[PDB]
């Protein structure tokens, strides 16, 4: 039941794939983190694919999306496809 949590401040896109069985953060990917400092939604996918590629490395297939105060915006979108296109299903 790994719970997914995507954070976005302004120009920083992040996704934290935690374990919702035992509070355990396993994977965390970010566009501005790895190196890519261009757009936020443009790479957002590529960020979700690397994330989903990460989380996947653990075997995280389905996730619990409970970002919280995060309205379905662009980032979470392109990022969510990445994460969902890569392997995660939340």
């Amino acid at each position: 039941r790994l719970r997914l949590s995507v954070f976005r401040s302004l120009k920083h896109i992040y996704a934290q794939i935690i374990d919702d069985e035992k509070g355990v953060t396993l994977v965390s990917a970010s566009s501005l983190a790895l190196k890519l400092k261009g757009n936020k939604t443009e790479v957002a996918r590529q960020v979700g694919r690397a994330l989903a590629e990460k989380a996947l490395a653990l075997g995280i297939k389905q996730v619990a999306f409970d970002r919280g105060p995060y309205k379905y915006h662009g980032r979470v979108k392109a990022l969510a496809e990445g994460a969902r296109e890569g392997g995660l299903e939340f």
